[PDB]
């Protein structure tokens, strides 16, 4: 029984084969058929070429003698070779071609998904060209979906010597019955089939995955979209700013380029941002997913005035002093959507852009008080019953995991009333002891929320609701600005509290404002919809963002 | 007696003055004097320019209104303006061009030296300009060595409105005749006079600064050249990651742009980069301080084994992998220099480009014994010691502040010999018992290294030098390599144990080696040399590793 998959790089996980340049080179040149491939082997397993495979020598020093080779090849042809010919352009140009074969890697995803033990064993070199970077960021972006990844020039080994398989054998644990080789080279194949590994020769992907599902019994091809990748919080780096004296702010952190500063909503966590982190990163930003004040690792006082905008948007900026960040996009989504509002009101020169999922920008009514205007809309009943302190603390602290499994549900999943709060007496009271499994969570994302929560519980947290008086009094002194930095307003079709609605006015105050909109989307966006929030954000970014 | 200073923004400690333009700008442009200075006050305590100071309106909403002012002015002096006139270009330009005012900021920072407390009080604007960046970045530099930072656009309030001042001394907590006020505004002067405080009219810096130091009784004029600035460890961000089962690394990290790994040597902490951190980040640069494994907070297992060279960097590649980089930069020192040597020959791209300090890149000798290499060189002596675990351990653990001022010394100090340790049974039985304090370090420095060592002690550290035969083996698989990508060598003349010398033969496997050469500077080059350090580093930095 098969529980192990291995994968080639170059022409299996990555294409188009950089071995496949040479041809394209040849043909293109009109040299003589298989000249170039011919140099690059001259030597066999004595040659430049394995040298450079074994991590003898670098991609640099590899090159003359390629050159050389190339130079004996067309001598014994009796052919000349190009006035302008390059071995470092053709190598640059295919390297910087090759790209991930999507499909391929998805059916590793899924093969790890369903218990298979997975790496990538591949014949590679030590690369010190100017332009390496780009095979570092291939190189990064592939691995973390597998287990190992075995590198002939740094294992000092090569396929297809029978020492590098019976290497690859001991890092999996596993006997050869018990695994599948995929290669696109039937000579480095061999060795695995003589030790009795499954084996698969690819030449086009979807031959290879019927292959791949007939053995395993596992469907891979024609499969669903799958979820973007999310994180382990124990694989994540972590981070701590001291922002005064009794607060200090934590972060998961991920990614190089633009700093993208995600401040998430009520009662929620950084992972909330569990599909954003990796795809933002990967796009090419700088990732601080924060444990909002009052949560997680966050320090969370209890004092109802250390929740107001004022003090939460003062600390955010000592945040970007303490890291040495002249700015950061903005992206908050429910609360930390209002906060974002605010940092782009209060602190512009501080924002790079500015992006809210659900959370409109509505100006301070200086001639009503804003419980008056609560009151107003009887969606937000539920915001009186969060007033007194220590009554909603009571409710959501009795069981945890029966409070995260009812508020966070998708919009046809029996969602939760948010009308007549105060006259029901609580938020669970026509709610079930033993809430059912959201299709949005797995009972481990549920178990994370209640062990983040045991900390601080929820008087931090419901502390942001009880400022009303306090926040529309230093929301007044901003009535006459306007927002004319890059802003993002994305609003989710079935948020029943943060409704699209009440978004439309707000091209009065942000007139450049760019919009984003997702259909048959509940309160919890990120979880809801994650493919299409990439999506909106990345595009977003690229554009208006840096 | 004087407590507090106060220093105003624009003309004063930064240059030149963005009010300055106004005038330069009419006669560029043969307008009517004053013309463009009168169209920006127009209105006074009502007028557009007043609102912007208060924070009523962001810079982007102001524009167009003194752009209206400046035509209404124009027509009263029957004039016109020419065809391309922008208030934006003009403001754009004199932002850009006014940079810190540095012998201003030299006085503020000696003053707050001293104990005073220091504060910078502006009437300034929230821009939400496309550049507003440069004055973030410039706001940032500044506001870091005061206590305070007073906006009107924040406060709003603005000079010369008598509550502004009151608000000052509030902030302060200090009466008015504790306070010396610095402005080149006189107007903006005589409200702090009435009140009793000591002014400064600032007009040439020169004079102010006499002014000054009369007034203070403090040397602020023609004093040494100071160090760069120092962390607060306390003020830092500190990350934390997991890169196997049972170790973590922690560092602290600072700024934006390229990412650029600090790696302290033996027996030392991330602090070691104390004064290039601030000025490294100031330069453009992510910085990621290290604690090496075996130090301070990251992770210090007991196994020899634990801290060979190919774990170490096998390590280090996978804290990149979990940060979400595909490169960084990396400088090391001592044992840190020879891990990045290491770096760039194992893992070429996955290293920007590399620098050493003092560590020098010599090539294992395959035809003899690692033992045999250091018993040749009598200077090496002190490391045959280190050999047995538990003997060094005992000795630099049973006074820490002891173990750190006898280690941390100028080449002035009386240093420490470094031959014949193993005849003299230690590293201090030549030694006193209550050293004095080398003039590198403060006494709160000296016990910053105290307590980091309190949690692991010497084990972790010690058994870097644990490992010889483990690290020939390793490095004579790189026996047929160069290091091809960016390289800098800095030596250090007076360090007696990694002596400049030893690195003369580095051309031969680094072709394209950069140098960097310090004199009058011992081993701890870092703390001994740190002006010149990071003018090597920087200089170095925006040259060659982008
Ligand atoms: O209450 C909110 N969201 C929310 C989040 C979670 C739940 N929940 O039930 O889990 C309910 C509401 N809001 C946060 C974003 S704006 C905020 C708001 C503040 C002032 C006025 C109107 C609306 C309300
Ligand atoms: O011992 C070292 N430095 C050092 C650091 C501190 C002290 N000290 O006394 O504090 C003494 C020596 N070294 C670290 C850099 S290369 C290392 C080395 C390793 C192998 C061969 C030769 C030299 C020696």
């Amino acid at each position: 029984t098969l529980r192990a998959a291995v994968f080639d790089l170059d022409g299996v996980l990555a294409l188009p084969a950089v071995f496949g340049v040479l041809g394209r080179t040849e043909e293109a040149l009109a040299l003589p058929r298989g000249l170039l491939n011919d140099a690059f082997q001259k030597g066999g397993p004595e040659g430049a070429t394995t040298r450079l495979m074994k991590g003898e020598i670098t991609l640099s020093q590899w090159i003359p003698l390629m050159e050389e080779n190339c130079r004996k090849c067309s001598e014994t042809a009796k052919v000349c070779l190009p006035k302008n010919f390059s071995i470092k352009e053709i190598f640059d140009k295919a390297i910087s071609a090759r790209k991930i074969n999507r499909p391929m890697l998805q059916a590793a995803l899924m093969l790890r998904k369903k218990g298979f033990t997975t790496a990538i064993l591949t014949n590679t070199w030590l690369d010190d060209r100017a332009e390496r970077d780009g095979l570092a960021q291939l190189m990064c972006e592939l691995k973390m979906h597998f287990d190992f990844l075995i590198e002939s020039c740094q294992v000092g080994m090569v396929k297809p010597e029978p020492q590098i398989y019976k290497f690859l054998l001991d890092t999996l644990k596993a006997s050869p019955s018990e695994v599948v080789f995929l290669d696109d080279i039937g000579a480095n194949l061999k060795p695995a089939r003589d030790l009795g590994m499954v084996t698969i020769l690819v030449q086009d992907t979807d031959t290879a995955l019927k292959e791949l599902e007939k053995v395993t019994g596992i469907q891979l091809l024609n499969t669903p979209a799958p979820l973007p990748t999310s994180c382990n919080p124990s694989d994540m780096s972590h981070g701590y700013v001291t922002v005064k004296p009794r607060v200090r702010l934590h972060f998961v952190e991920l990614g190089s380029g633009p700093a993208v500063c995600l401040c998430h909503g009520f009662p929620e966590s950084w992972y909330s941002w569990r599909y954003q982190i990796p795809a933002l990163a990967q796009a090419g930003y700088r990732v601080l997913a924060m444990d909002m004040k009052g949560y997680g690792e966050s320090s969370a006082p209890p004092e109802i005035e250390e929740y107001c905008m004022e003090v939460l948007c003062k600390e955010m900026v000592t945040f970007l002093d303490k890291l040495g960040l002249s700015q950061a996009v903005f992206i908050g989504h429910d609360w930390g959507g209002m906060l974002v509002w605010y940092m782009a009101l209060f602190y512009p020169e501080r924002v790079r852009a500015v992006a809210s999922l659900n959370t409109p920008f509505i100006p301070a009514n200086p001639n009503m008080s804003p419980l008056e205007s609560i009151k107003a809309n009887p969606v937000f009943d539920y915001q009186l019953y969060f007033q007194e302190p220590g009554v909603a603390e009571a409710e959501l602290e009795q069981n945890l995991s029966r409070t995260f499994k009812s508020l966070f549900r998708a919009s046809d999943e029996s969602v939760l009333s948010m009308h007549k709060v105060c006259e029901a007496g609580g938020l669970f009271v026509n709610s079930p002891e033993e809430p059912s499994l959201s299709r949005m969570v797995t009972e481990e994302e549920i178990q994370f929320y209640v062990q983040q929560f045991k900390k601080s519980g929820f008087r931090g947290p419901l502390n942001w609701y009880r400022n009303m008086e306090r926040n529309w009094k230093w929301a007044c002194k901003s009535l006459g600005r306007k927002i004319l930095i890059p802003a993002l307003m994305v609003t989710a079709e079935k948020d029943f509290v943060l409704v699209p609605q009440m978004s439309q006015h707000m091209e009065d105050w942000i007139p450049h404002l760019k919009r984003g909109h997702i259909e048959d989307c509940g309160h919890w966006t990120q979880m809801d919809k994650p493919t299409e929030v990439n999506q909106i954000l990345i595009k977003w970014l690229d554009s208006d963002a840096r």
